[PDB]
C-alpha cells in the first residue's frame, strides 16, 4: 500500500467537489491590483504586492475552498512579481486550498503545451489545480493543456460566458450547425467529462451577473467558474435562480467582498466564512 | 528642441514600416522550446533557454527588423524564466530591434489594464514594441490595452485569422450583422487605424498558410503577422499571392527556417538575411 512521491492526485472535479464541501462552496480572488494595494494602505510595488499576497494566504489559505490568482496583476512587475505569484501558490497549496490560476493562456501545439508546462505539471513553480483558458484558436486547441491536465490530476476552466459589456461579441457568434461559440464550448465540455463522478474536471468560466444563462445548457458534468459573486444579482441567496440545477456545480468567485477587508485578518476570515455559509445555505434550500 | 527622457516613441505603424524598409521584411520568432533546444545541443532548463536567448540576439539584433519571443516557452521555467525573458527583449531592444511580444493576452477592464502595464508601458521590465492580444471577451475588452499602446507608442496584434486544423470554429462562427468573428476583428482594427500613416499601430495574426484569406478584406491600415513563413504554400516567393496588395502590411515571422541553424552565428545571420531578400524582392515584383 506504499506512498511514493509520483502518486498520481486525485481528479480535479473529485478534490473540488470535496473541498466545497468540506471548506464551504466559496472561491476567493487574490488580486492585488493598485486599488486594493492602495485600500490596504500598502504601496503599488513589489513590495507591497508581497505583503498582499502574503496576508491573503496566511488569513484564509486554512480556511477558504480555493483561491484564484490573477496573474495580470503579478506579471506587472515582471519576474520578481512572478516570483511572489510562485510562492504563493505554494503556500496557499500547502495550507490546503485548491488554486486556480487565472492566467486566460491561449495558443496551438507545443506553445500551449509549453503552457500546460508552465501551470499544469508537478514539477512546475507555477503548478496549480487549475488553469484558465481561452478559447479563440479552438476548443480542439487547448488539447495538450487537457492531457497534461487530466494526467496530474488538475483541471481547466474554459472562457465561455461572460459579463463584460462585449463578452456576447463572440460568444453569441453562431456557427453552421446553429449553435453559439459559448454553446459549442460548453458542448465540447460535456463531452470531455462524460461519465466522470462525482464531477468531472473540466469547466467553463460563466458569469454570475448574466441575465441570458437560462439559453444554455450548463449540464457540463464540470465545475462553473463564476465571477461576481457580491455584485447585484449575483449575492449568494440569488445564486440558484442564476444556475439552476447546476448551481451544485458552480464555483463562486468572490473578489472585493472579502479583500476589501485586509489587511485585518480576522475581518477576512469573517468575511470569507460568511459569504461560504451563505451560499451554503442557498444552495441547500 | 531638447533631448528629454519622457519624450514618446513614435507611433509603431510607422517605427515599424521604416524598420522593415531598413533592414528588411522579416520578423524572427525566439522560440526556445525543448526541441530546438536539444536541436542546439543545448539542456532543456533555464541554463540552456538562455543560452539560447542570448545568442539569438547577439546573432540577430542588430540585423532583424523584429523579434518575436514566445512567452510560453519562457513561463514554463517560472520566474527565472521570465527573468530570461526580461533580459531578452531589452538586449533586443538596445541592438534596434523591433520586439513583438508573443503573448496572447486577453481579460478584461483593469486586468486588461494590468497586462498592458506589463508590456506597453516604458517602466516595465516586459515592454515589448507590440503586444500579441486575444479577442474572445471581446474587441472592446481590449481597450485599455489600445488606449495605452498609443500612448506609449507601442502597438497590438490581435488574433484574428490562424492556421492551426481548429482555428474557423470561432473564427468562422457568423455574427447578427452577417459578418464572421473574424472579419469584425479586421472591421474594428481597420477603424481603429483610420487616416494613419503611412501604417496603424494596431494589427492582426493572420496565418500565411491559410488557403481562404481572398475571403477577407486585409485592406486593416495595420501590419499582418504572419506566422508560417518557410512552411509549404508560404515560402517567401508565395506572400505576394496569398496576401494581396495587402502583402505590403505582412509582418512575415519565421522561426525554425531561421533557428534550426543556431548555434552557429554566422549560419542564423545568413538564413536570416536570405529570408529578408528573398521576402524584399517578392514584394517588390
Amino acid at each position: 500500500n506504499l506512498y511514493f512521491q509520483g502518486m498520481s492526485l486525485e481528479p480535479f472535479g473529485a478534490r473540488l467537489s470535496r473541498a466545497m464541501d468540506d471548506r464551504g462552496p466559496l472561491c476567493v480572488g487574490i488580486d492585488p491590483h493598485a486599488s486594493l494595494l492602495a485600500d490596504w494602505g500598502l504601496s503599488d510595488d513589489v513590495a507591497g504586492l508581497e505583503r498582499f499576497s502574503r496576508t491573503v494566504v496566511e488569513a484564509l489559505g486554512e480556511h477558504v475552498a480555493v483561491f484564484k490568482p490573477q496573474s495580470a496583476f503579478f506579471e506587472r512587475f515582471g519576474s520578481r512579481g512572478v516570483a511572489v505569484l510562485e510562492k504563493t501558490v505554494a503556500e496557499a497549496r500547502a495550507a490546503g486550498a485548491l488554486v486556480v490560476m487565472d492566467a486566460k493562456r491561449g495558443d496551438i501545439g507545443s506553445t500551449m503545451a509549453a503552457y500546460a508546462e508552465a501551470f499544469l505539471r508537478k514539477d512546475s513553480p507555477l503548478f496549480s489545480d487549475a488553469l484558465t483558458v481561452s478559447p479563440y484558436l479552438g476548443y480542439g486547441s487547448l488539447r495538450p493543456a487537457v492531457e497534461l491536465a487530466r494526467e496530474s490530476g488538475a483541471g481547466l476552466f474554459v472562457l465561455a460566458l461572460t459579463s463584460n459589456p462585449e463578452g456576447g461579441e463572440v460568444q453569441h457568434a453562431v456557427r453552421t450547425d446553429g449553435r453559439d461559440v459559448a454553446a459549442t464550448m460548453l458542448a465540447h465540455l460535456a463531452a470531455e467529462n462524460a461519465g466522470e463522478e462525482p464531477l468531472g474536471s473540466f469547466g467553463a468560466v460563466v458569469g454570475a451577473t448574466l441575465g441570458d444563462l437560462s439559453s444554455y445548457d450548463l449540464d457540463i458534468n464540470g465545475p462553473l467558474l463564476a465571477p461576481g459573486i457580491g455584485a447585484q444579482g449575483a449575492a449568494p441567496a440569488d445564486l440558484p435562480g442564476v444556475f439552476g440545477a447546476a448551481v451544485r456545480n458552480v464555483v463562486p468567485n468572490v473578489s472585493r467582498g472579502v479583500l476589501r477587508h485586509g489587511p485585518d485578518v480576522r475581518a477576512l476570515r469573517t468575511a470569507a466564512d460568511r459569504f461560504a455559509e451563505e451560499i451554503r445555505a442557498a444552495v441547500a434550500a
